[PDB]
């Protein structure tokens, strides 16, 4: 019920409005949620209702290895990976458009923490 | 300007169902103002705009003449009346489904949704 966790699963892992999925969509999203001090070396956004993402925990998810959950079908992600080495600000990134299971972990019924390892068929 | 638009989404967006039984159908066909008189049959989806507005761009393809089908499968909620009273208060069955949707785009807004398409 502390919605911290989930708040802050949200800030890094969703947008229902993206714009372009491309290189400079990664790069102001990446600032805009403040994951540039220093650069995340690899985030995603998942593009889609947090009633469906949360679903994840619930109905529309599967137990996945120990204690994470992959969804039940895709949804559309942009993977924003950082280049050129640099942990310090600005920070680019490519940017992966996918539309892919995704892995996540859940607690208390939502979603918490976003599998970036995950490798979806 | 927005006005099909805007009407669209409140006939068949909700990115926030509960229970999506009987009772789901009848409070968002009420809420929805879609009970004067009583819609006999309506789809809700269940996605973000951003998402549904994409079947009319790059997740979608054309179908028919004029209507687009979405390339991937969407969770939705049919509501079909069921009574035999156009009047209120307005009964529905509900149907959840996760399947493809066809609707009709205007300049990359959705505008209207095929209740008559039957998904695989
Ligand atoms: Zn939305
Ligand atoms: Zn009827």
């Amino acid at each position: 019920q502390d919605n911290y966790r989930y708040i802050k699963f949200l800030t890094q892992h969703y947008d229902a409005k993206p714009t372009g999925r491309d290189y400079r969509y990664c790069e102001s999203m990446m600032k805009k949620r403040k994951l540039t001090s220093p650069c995340k070396e690899v985030n995603t956004f998942i593009h889609d209702t947090k009633n469906n993402i949360k679903a994840i925990c619930g109905e529309n998810g599967n137990p996945y290895g120990v204690n994470f959950r992959i969804s039940n079908s895709r949804f559309q992600v942009t993977t924003c990976t950082h280049k050129g080495g640099s942990p310090r600000p600005p920070c680019q990134y490519n940017a992966f458009k996918d539309f892919r299971y995704i892995v996540i972990a859940c607690e208390d019924g939502w979603p918490v923490h976003f599998d970036e390892s995950f490798i979806s068929p």
